[PDB]
């Protein structure tokens, strides 16, 4: 009756720099990469023949390897590349799910312009991608999603919470004016591969921060779906948007006790707990791709 | 065509102390809760009405509430009975995912005696529970999975790692001998929600320490896989158990260029990459429960 | 034999976020804020009697209060108004020591132009103060740190290591061409309180940076101390800067085991060891303030 | 006028995992080590000239072949071993400070027995050591600190806090029962090396836990001096001790609202801020010891 379920493995955070120096003017790309195969493996847990097992140290090799032999310009392409070599390489494997995070960085400006090989890190969210490639020949099927990470992000005001349903254990009062603050985390994922990567992840994000700033808010499920259909509007290759975002709390710390008014200006911002709220921006007719979503984000 | 989607709100990482003081022992229950309700809550999304939203502070508030009223034992019993209160009082909810984390306290040890009210964090895993209610009445359905992450634990020797598959990119050198050292991280479902809590998570907690420590692994997938079975073969009442287990590389150093020999004794204990290792074991002859794993590890 | 030494209290981590909205242009002062007091708080640690003693909560809304009161602009002036606040309050201290860092915003871009309420974490480091007040009326004595922290920089070239100290332990190869890339902490000491703070914080920023990137780095311990002689020569008004910067190292790959080449291409970002190179540069001809620096960066 | 001050440099945060293995019962030794050497290296700084300059790379490899060649018992042993084999090594060197972390295991429980090569962490605080040593032959000074960092301890009841300095803006009532939550850290100077370290260590730990737990407290001031003067007292090797010691604040939460009282029964466990009680307990009657403290806790 016991048996061996769902199972993948592979080198998780493989932290890779790669340097584009054909020229004086040097350019960065700055990646952790997460590997993971899955496939026949079943004897390697059950009986430990490790027989059809590629180690993760030389899925890591790999990550290196092509990072010079192929390079690495979009991520998603790099991540196609990886999960298509994984399928030459292990037989037993039946996909591959490959994800990777990009930490941009800008030249240090001197004296106008940017300089030629000294950098600073950007530090505005995170760029991700997750890739899953199933099968060969044929047979192959692949699936992308894109993402933004950590994207911090607040307005002072253009947010309202009132009229939700009260309860006798509700003391928030409504209000017309508060601050709306979060850490925005969000994946999307494309009709197909024939996208420009660079092209479309820099618009995405665009009309993400526009409509969180410029969309009135009457409660931070309505602006994510503001910014959710917003992007599948402007995107028709975009299948579906996920949107988690928590809400970081700034409350109007009270001054009466210190003969002080406060009109929306002293705010504590604590750490926890926190709103958070999730919502999913679909294209109904199109057919859905759990494949794509599996062990997203994470295994259990 | 563009639709809300799949979607769940509620309040995340209360932190929530609750003691026990009826008489001068006092006991202790530190808990971390995250609520989130499932439901209608498309016109909140997409025209803004709040109607059928019970606000996220009021999630928290019925925490601390209940945690006086309904007392805190067992975190399956109080995530159980904060889902349920949840459906009572937001009828628009069609679901509820509570996840609790609880930290363990030891009692302070003065003169070989546990002290009455002085405690000392036990700082050895955290015990986990996800909790999933759905409907009401005669239709209520609930599901819970239990765990516990972050159980970080070694192995000297009883670690081998050979035969597997070699790749052009292969460098790693074939073991008989090597550390094996991981973080737990797992998570399990039960058939039904008539169990002892508390002596179900000793012994599984047990079981799990053992295998690992007692099984000579020819791998991490084959460590995992005997440490689930046990835990399946000791409990028919577990259903299934999910486990996630980086392989925290500890690299033998080369001491020759110093005139020394390291026969298994100097290590490096390299933190970034690792392999992640990642298995379910399951009861074939039992029906699965997607519904119970929704949104675990998290919604995207 | 035994007595109480030295001693300070006050409220940690003060999440202080201030509103200027007197225009639909908003601005935003996002603050950390400890406060420490020294003084006469002997009997609350001997016998217990806390006269003496302001509590730490009270502390903490003082922050909040004076920043309605007094407003938040430089944080050195906020930082000088809450020590001499608290010495005011509290006959039985001699000393206040007010640290705050500050997490700077931008606006969301909207079609060109930055929005009057809806912002961005800039992400680009922290900007820290450490303002010591001491005494009362004609007695009273100042000191102003200010500082960069967290501030993540990288070159790709121009970056040197060659001509150390050998060593039977070494295995390190001289290089003339590496990456040298670091985390830059920093704090720098004002001869006086008559000081621009936003203008010399920016010029003091530019010269850092423009310094790390320009200057031919032929060590960690050669860069950094160009960069503080450089800020010692364009201001005279700072006495003093110490410089801490880990060298996070990125490992040239070998790739001759899968038949490329690595030409200064590809690199593992290491995690830990790092080196850490730490450096002051001084002014000869001031004397020093060792009371400006006490329990920075901590107490023990 | 401006020249190059105090300055330091080394590896930090160097992970060494030394194995005892003679016999089947294997033992284990986890630690973070960080090296730091001063002298003359201002030619390093000023010039460029690395003559002088051990690499910190090389300084890794010395933890890892004394790991080997010399053992890892006390950590204190480790570290004055370490610093006398830096000084022999750079003749440019005046001195070496060398601090080290280490992370206590347990052998898993199998059946009622801990096993052979099977580990848990035990995580209950880090010991700590920092030991400076300055000079060679008969001028060579040697001075240890030892300590305890990120002791989780909490008192449910037993502490109170009234009879405090009042001020215009205090809102915190008085009380006589309330918890007193913090997590400990501490360090303690040692009069020679003549010194069971093992010993001491594990007697200074007792008699911390125990006085937290068993003194009434009217303060944490008074709690850390109790605690502080009973280490004194007990060991007259000592020759002071600094306790550092957030209070973290668990609210009783008003329950009022929800038609419920709460006996000091139900509280927010709350991140920040969170007070910051630091104390020194020091020998009236031996010298003070400034060198063994520079660059503690860090250089800026």
């Amino acid at each position: 009756a016991i048996v061996l379920g769902r199972n993948q493995y592979g080198k998780a955070e493989v932290r890779v720099f790669r340097v584009y120096r054909d020229t004086p003017r040097h350019e960065v790309r700055d990646l952790n990469v997460w590997t993971a195969l899955r496939g026949d493996f079943t004897d390697a847990h059950v009986t430990g023949d490790q027989s059809h097992v590629l180690p993760t140290d030389t899925q890591k090799n790999t990550v290196y390897a092509l990072a010079k032999k192929e390079g690495i310009r979009a991520i998603e392409d790099f991540a196609l590349t990886l999960g298509d070599h994984f399928l030459r390489q292990v037989p037993a494997a039946t996909g591959a799910r490959i994800a990777i995070e990009e930490y941009a960085w800008d030249r240090i400006d001197v004296d106008g312009t940017g300089h030629d090989h000294g950098f600073v890190r950007r530090g505005q969210g995170t760029r991700t991608t997750v890739v899953t490639v199933e099968g060969r020949g044929d047979e192959r099927r692949a699936w992308v999603l894109s993402g933004i990470s950590d994207l911090i992000i607040a307005k002072t005001t253009g947010s309202e919470f009132h009229g939700f349903l009260k309860d006798e254990y509700t003391t928030l009062e409504e209000t017309h004016d508060r601050i709306l603050a979060t850490s925005l985390h969000t994946r999307w994922r494309y009709l197909t591969t024939d996208v420009d990567w660079d092209k479309t992840f820099a618009s995405v994000r665009s009309i993400l921060l526009r409509q969180f700033a410029t969309v009135h808010s009457l409660a931070l499920q309505q602006t994510l779906y503001a910014m959710g259909s917003a992007v599948l509007e402007a995107h028709p290759e975009i299948a579906e948007i996920r949107l988690s975002a928590p809400n970081k709390h700034h409350f109007l710390v009270d001054l009466q006790p210190f003969g002080l008014d406060n009109p929306g200006e002293v705010f504590y911002a604590s750490d926890r707990p926190y709103g958070l709220i999730e919502a999913s921006v679909v294209r109904d007719d199109v057919p859905e791709a759990p494949e794509a979503w599996l062990a997203t984000p994470g295994f259990c």
